[PDB]
């Protein structure tokens, strides 16, 4: 029969009702499609598997092949697994950028991903000036970002100030923001996000030969091995320019050089499960590293052509929008 199945996006419920032979693919671009999303190479889908791991669905399996919950329906969240090297550069969709831009804001929160709390202040105002637009006397009393979850808590725990001081000093940047586009907002906070030191990220727990912990972190430019307590900055560090392969047995991890008049990188990891993982996320940022070099697609460029005249009708509808709306406010004020 029909398995039912439900994926969240970081805005979006969505509901399918599966075949037991759909393969991850055929699922995954019924979300795709649905959202209007092509750049697809940044996405997957996540979900708990039956040991409460959060783990990434394969598309070239069966998606019930797969080690899922028995749970009707099925969950899915739809999440980015790659990152660009340049936001500005290589996210082209509105949204690709809004669900980036969810997904790293939720980081940042969360303290996942460190942020300092100057910076953390800039952040949030271009997250105000999305949510609320231009900032306006007449409807931004004392008091408007209340209800919103600003800072990461490690800022708001660090610093003495309290909602109404650290509302002040985001207010400042939301009036300084005055004239953006809600979309240039979400753009401006992914330029500003992206040069944090732990965005885009993936650590794992390993050990070196002599059997000292530490941290390996896989991204869009390369390896790191970072120490047990810095994970802000590497200490060694492999672009996937100077990386020929990676490979893993029993723990073992190797990585052989580009340069064969050097010598490899042996590390070693304890579960299966995650080095799979690692491989995996290996071979995605790789592949993404050389195509990103490889000159744009006659896909990639109509595309392109695609969101910037959207862009220019968004600009238009919007346009014969506000005329209606500055048309109606100055009806309206005379009336008390």
């Amino acid at each position: 029969k029909t398995i039912s199945v439900r994926v969240t996006t970081m805005d979006a419920e969505l509901e399918f009702a599966i075949q037991p032979n759909t393969t991850g693919k055929q699922l995954f671009d019924q979300v795709v499609k649905t959202i209007g999303l092509r750049e697809v190479w940044f996405f997957g889908l996540q979900y708990q598997d039956t040991k409460g791991f959060s783990t990434w669905l394969k598309l070239n399996k069966k998606v019930t092949a797969q080690d899922v919950r028995k749970e009707s329906p099925l969950l899915f969240k739809f999440r980015a697994k790659f990152y660009p090297e340049d936001v500005s550069e290589e996210l082209i969709q509105d949204i690709t950028q809004r669900l980036f831009f969810l997904q790293v804001k939720e980081g940042i929160l969360n303290d996942d991903i460190y942020c300092p709390p100057e910076t953390a202040v800039l952040l949030a105002s271009y997250a105000v000036q999305s949510k609320y637009g231009d900032f306006n006397k007449e409807v931004h009393k004392s008091g408007y970002l209340a209800g919103d979850k600003l800072l990461p808590q490690r800022v708001l725990e660090q610093h003495k100030l309290n909602k109404d001081q650290w509302e002040e000093r985001i207010q400042v940047w939301h009036e300084e923001h005055r004239g953006m586009l809600r979309e240039d907002a979400v753009l401006e906070y992914l330029k500003i996000a992206q040069d944090l030191e732990m965005y885009g990220v993936n650590y794992f727990s390993i050990k070196n030969k002599k059997g000292s912990e530490l941290w390996l972190g896989v991204d869009a430019l390369g390896l790191n091995i970072y120490e047990q307590n810095d994970r802000l900055t590497p200490k060694i560090g492999f672009p996937w320019s100077e990386i020929r392969n990676i490979s893993f047995n029993d723990k073992k991890f190797v990585i052989k050089p580009i340069d064969k008049k050097a010598p490899d990188f042996v590390f070693y990891a304890p579960r299966l499960r995650i080095n799979k993982r690692i491989l995996a996320l290996c071979m995605g940022n790789a592949e993404l590293y050389m195509r990103r070099r490889k000159p744009d697609t006659i896909e990639v460029q109509q595309m392109k052509a695609q969101a910037r005249e959207e862009k220019h009708q968004k600009q238009m509808e919007r346009a014969m929008l506000e005329n209606e709306k500055k048309k109606r406010e100055m009806a309206e004020k005379e009336k008390e």
